[PDB]
RNA sequence: CACCCCCGUGCCCAUAGCACUGUGGAACCACCCCACCCCAUGCCGAACUGGGUCGUGAAACACAGCAGCGCCAAUGAUACUCGGACCGCAGGGUCCCGGAAAAGUCGGUCAGCGCGGGGGUU
């Protein structure tokens, strides 16, 4: 006549965004310690002027105009030349 | 650099790599020889290290050749597609406008640009 069930999922589960990516693009000027990428591996390379925490995070070091420089592919890096 | 060549070291990060191959020796490099100590081996001077030859340039390196491989790669067309409009009950599909791949074909390539030093041009 009518069912009893009686399965469920064991999925559903995810979990809470990891807003990820860079920060700061191509062409743009930036303060002392202003965050650039955040990232979970190498992806992207400290250049000159740009340092990076535990999280792979880079942040620039000393102000200055953001520059992307992508060596052929897995090998990128990112930097500062201040303007002058 | 005056011209060559070699040693170091860079920008470049494979159209710059590998194989096959030829050349190279006291002038740089290499193997070489010795090691009780500095120094070093999870064992061994193989490697790091130390004292120095001759000998060999065979190995390795440098240079040249080469398109077998690798890598780079058109135009043409297409896929898809912003945005304009449409058909099909629906799965799906069309037209106009611009953008426009990937894979493949044409091919292209045995790299290029520097700095310093050494050593040669009866
Ligand atoms: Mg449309
Ligand atoms: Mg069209
Ligand atoms: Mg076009
Ligand atoms: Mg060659």
């Amino acid at each position: 006549a009518h069912k009893k069930g009686v399965g469920s999922s064991k999925n559903g589960r995810d979990s809470n965004p990891k807003y990820l990516g860079v920060k700061k693009f191509g062409g743009e000027v930036v303060k002392a310690g202003n965050i650039l990428v955040r990232q979970r591996g190498t992806k992207f390379k400290a250049g000159q002027g740009v340092g990076m925490g535990r999280d792979h995070t880079l942040f620039a070091l000393s102000d200055g105009k953001v520059v992307f420089i992508n060596k052929g592919k897995g090998a990128r890096f990112i930097s500062i030349e201040a303007a002058q």
